[PDB]
């Protein structure tokens, strides 16, 4: 089954954001029994392991932008693993780690199937450039490096030598937005990027959001799709354990309809479950809750449906 | 009126599942003044009573199915009293208890009104047969015994000799589904049954779920509606005190929107308020919350409109 | 932008209801940083201070209606300040306080912009007369005092000597209602008032709720809109520290979309955030959650979008 054949790349990286603990994301997500869960849900799973990041001493900030040589090397080494997975014939699955690893994820994937479309589930567009960036964090700057349109506006940041924009503006849709920087709104609006903030979902409902999202992305031909889900795109009552929570976002049901719908397209070929920090929870249940939501979102992507699932065998005999 | 004339049945029985305290559902709902409140909403109310359940010594299982004679005679006791209430020109209001009681509830109702239409608001389909069951719980098997299409596909289980199936596959709608077993999903597809799982609610909104449902059950002509309401159909953040709770489901608002709509037709003729377990509270407020949600649902079945209610008199006089 | 020039008036008035603490509403709304967050949002924020509401001891009640002289005095004082703000080209931002002050705000707004249409976002209709009312609390009687059609159904009550009904029973739309008295529902129907109870918000989504609200009042002409908002309209899970909390109301995201589509018109002239009682939250966090949501409600009515908000400059320079 193509839609059930997966390559599990675990990326324990955190130098893209200023809070420790997001590196233990792969670990906690694996302890919840996702490998076995996907295997009990008729899946062809194979684990590639955690990618190691041999510490980079001497990594002075590029202006205000912190940890550039580390953010880059981790994405360039992951980009090699995603390409190596896609060649083995499997849907790449990147467990983060911080969302700056999306540069590597989309990059390696795009090396095999350059015609990819991107659905981005996040509260923040994460579309900042090292010049527009207000915080300096590279986890909120992945999208600027990947757009063919922003070249010339993207400066020479140490560690990003390898980067060649692989996605054009027309090939990425936003869902769940509610925390956008002024500079990010300029990029969103002036580039003409198909966005659906929380206002959009409140007006149409996730049904019409996915109706327009899969038509906008797959209108002409059925090309492969890369889903870059940052768990802060959901409401902090479902994913409380995360670096940047913003209240009033996607509900548990909403997160399941997005993933259940993209599965039915039969074109999911890359997935990212980013920004899961297990040591950023106010109580143990906020941690369990977060991982249970991130694991449920994952199973919805690879076959799980709420109406039920059955095999081609007679159950009434 | 024929919509506010009620026959209050109590059903203190829990032997349909492995978690005790659900036999204390008819007690607690009555403590929270369910009857006092209905008479205020201008309801002609009668109390038939909380049914006494004959204690079967040594209830040997039928294969992996636990307590078959107890469920078999408790539902047979209900059927006789449901037929009585329905024949006394009254709308049955069963207070459970577990869902295995829907055998006698629907059977009793179809003796007076054989053209009955069933709306099942519940997280589970409960359509397992005594062979396709895996949990062995009889609260997950009613719809199978009740269905005519499964004749020959149900074995001789002790206590169900009196059982004459009375519903057709096209005489039932599902609303809330999210925890389905392969065998249960299989029968739903191979029997052409109309199901609205959480995916369908997330897609179409509770307005179109209630739109599609009523135009479907009352197609060619007007007929009587039997709403079997399990409080787990709603999210366990509104109904925690329940046996098999599943996260991210029907809201306290959607559950009300469904019930308000069946009242507006004036054809609700059979009601089941199932799976209320006050012994499954984790703070006395979660029982108080589950029981408040149960009374809000029922009051809405008899005209408790959220837009307002008034007597047919001049109020500016 | 004229939908950015603001005038702040803070009513520490609480004698319109039994629960004490609603008088500290504008002070807690000032510590949170209302003016500061608006100035960032590019607003012309000029404070008009706090109103000096004198004590009226021995204020005898009129029938079941308590503190009538004090309420009429408070709104008469507010009608004159709201008028000065309206005459200076500023949006009247009134910070309550209880919902009785909506007599003074809407009258003060009708003295300058008399062709205004109202949107009552509440959990209750607030349309009780000094006779029909069952509580005798004036924070639930403002609308009927302002209706021209109910000229003759309001008796001579001490303090409201100045009152002349300014709005018609057609220049108003209700939203989020789920606790409407029999007398309140009688007025709503035998007057034909546009309403969006919680039943319609569940039926048509908040998107079609706003197309139907905004068309019903802004069809023929681009007329001034006054939003008399009560935090009890939003579910007690979002604004819990309020006097009359009603479960199953508007969410954070529905209350944000409402205020977002109202800014988009550019016809907002008045705004009233009412009933934030900081002494009515079980935990200190419940107080914070009621206030943060009120701030989020206000800021959305003056430009704050979820998609982003940039200035008219080139972010790539
Ligand atoms: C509930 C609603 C709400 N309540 N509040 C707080 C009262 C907000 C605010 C939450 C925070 N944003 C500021 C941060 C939003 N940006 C996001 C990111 C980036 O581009 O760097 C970082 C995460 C990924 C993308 C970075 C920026 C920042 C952060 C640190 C330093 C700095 F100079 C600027 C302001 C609004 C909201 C959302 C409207
Ligand atoms: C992400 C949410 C989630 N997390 N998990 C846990 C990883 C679940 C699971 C919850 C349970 N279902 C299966 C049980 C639910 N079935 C239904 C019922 C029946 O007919 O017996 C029982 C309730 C009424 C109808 C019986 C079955 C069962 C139960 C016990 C033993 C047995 F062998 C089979 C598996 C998934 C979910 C819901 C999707
Ligand atoms: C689902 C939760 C629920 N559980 N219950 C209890 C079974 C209710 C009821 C709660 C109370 N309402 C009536 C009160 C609501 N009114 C409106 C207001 C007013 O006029 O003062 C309140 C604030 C502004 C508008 C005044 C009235 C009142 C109040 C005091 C005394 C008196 F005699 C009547 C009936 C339903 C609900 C709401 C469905
Ligand atoms: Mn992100
Ligand atoms: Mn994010
Ligand atoms: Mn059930
Ligand atoms: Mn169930
Ligand atoms: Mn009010
Ligand atoms: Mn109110």
């Amino acid at each position: 089954a193509k839609s059930r054949t997966i390559g599990i790349i675990g990326a324990p990286f955190s130098k893209g954001q200023p809070r420790g603990g997001v590196e233990e994301g792969p670990t906690v997500l694996r302890k919840a029994g996702l490998l076995e869960k996907l295997k009990e849900q008729e899946c062809d799973v194979k684990d590639y392991g955690d990618l190691p990041f041999a510490d980079i001493p001497n990594d002075s900030p590029f202006q205000i932008v912190k940890n550039p040589r580390s953010v880059g090397k981790a994405s360039e080494q992951l980009a090699g693993k995603v390409a190596e997975v896609k060649k083995n014939g499997r849907i790449s699955l990147v467990l983060g780690g911080d969302h700056s690893l999306a540069i590597g994820s989309i990059s390696g994937h795009a090396r095999v199937h350059p015609d990819l479309g991107v659905i981005w589930v996040d509260a923040h567009t994460d579309i900042n450039t090292p010049l527009t960036t207000t915080s300096g964090n590279l986890h909120g700057q992945p999208v600027s490096f990947l757009l063919k349109e922003l070249k010339g506006k993207i400066p020479d940041v140490p560690g990003f030598s390898w980067v060649t924009p692989c996605i054009s503006a027309k090939d990425i849709v936003y869902i769940g937005l509610r925390d956008v920087d002024p500079g990010e709104h300029y990029i969103l609006k002036t580039l003409g990027i198909k966005y659906f903030s929380m206002t959009e979902v409140d007006r149409l409902g996730i049904g019409k959001v996915m109706e327009e999202t899969l038509s906008y992305l797959l209108g002409r031909k059925k090309r492969p799709i890369h889903l870059s889900f940052d768990v802060d795109g959901l409401d902090p009552s479902f994913t409380p354990a995360t670096g940047t929570p913003v209240v009033g976002g996607l509900t548990y049901r909403e997160g399941l309809y997005i993933t259940e719908e993209i599965y039915k397209t039969g074109l999911l070929s890359g997935l990212d479950i980013m920004e899961v920090n297990p040591s950023l929870g106010k109580t143990p249940e906020e941690v369990t809750r977060t991982v249970n939501t991130a694991v449920a979102i994952t199973l919805a992507c690879f076959g799980l449906a709420r109406e039920g699932n059955h095999k081609p065998i007679d159950y009434l005999n």
